[PDB]
DNA sequence: TAAAA
C-alpha cells in the first residue's frame, strides 16, 4: 500500500523497469473489523458509510460533470501546495484517525488473560 | 519462432 515505485519486469519484457506509483487505492467492505494489524494501522483510513443518510444518490447524481468538478477542485487544492506534505491529515483529523483506526482494528485476546494472570 | 506464461 505504501510503495512509491514498482520495480518489476514486464509480462514478456527483457529487463526490469521502474514504474512510479500512479494509482490511488480505495477499498470497500461490510465487515466492521478488517484491519488485521494490531500494532497500528496508519495506512488505512476507514470511513463508515450509512445508508438512508445519503443526501444525493451515487447512482443518479454522480455524473462525469460532477466528478470532473470534484477533480478540478482537488487540482486547485493540490496546486496551492504541490508537495506530499499537503497530502497529510490535519492534527485533529489525524488524532481522530488514530481512534477510528484503533476502533476498526482487530483486538488481541491473549493480552487480557496475560494481564489478569500477572495481576 | 522460441521463450515465457
Amino acid at each position: 500500500i505504501s510503495a512509491i515505485v514498482d520495480i518489476y519486469r514486464a509480462s514478456y519484457g527483457k529487463r526490469t523497469e521502474r514504474h512510479p506509483r500512479q494509482c490511488v487505492f480505495v477499498g470497500t467492505t461490510n465487515n466492521y473489523e478488517f484491519l488485521k494489524d494490531q500494532t497500528g494501522n496508519r495506512r488505512f483510513f476507514p470511513i463508515t458509510t450509512d445508508k438512508n443518510k445519503a443526501t444525493k444518490s451515487p447512482f443518479d447524481d454522480l455524473t462525469p460533470v460532477v466528478v470532473q468538478q470534484m477533480f478540478a477542485e482537488a487540482r486547485v487544492y493540490f496546486d496551492e501546495n504541490p508537495t506530499d506534505k499537503a497530502l497529510l491529515l490535519d492534527k485533529e483529523a489525524s488524532e481522530m484517525a488514530l481512534k477510528v483506526q484503533e476502533a476498526h482494528s482487530e483486538k488481541d485476546a491473549l493480552v487480557g488473560e496475560i494481564e489478569e494472570f500477572l495481576e
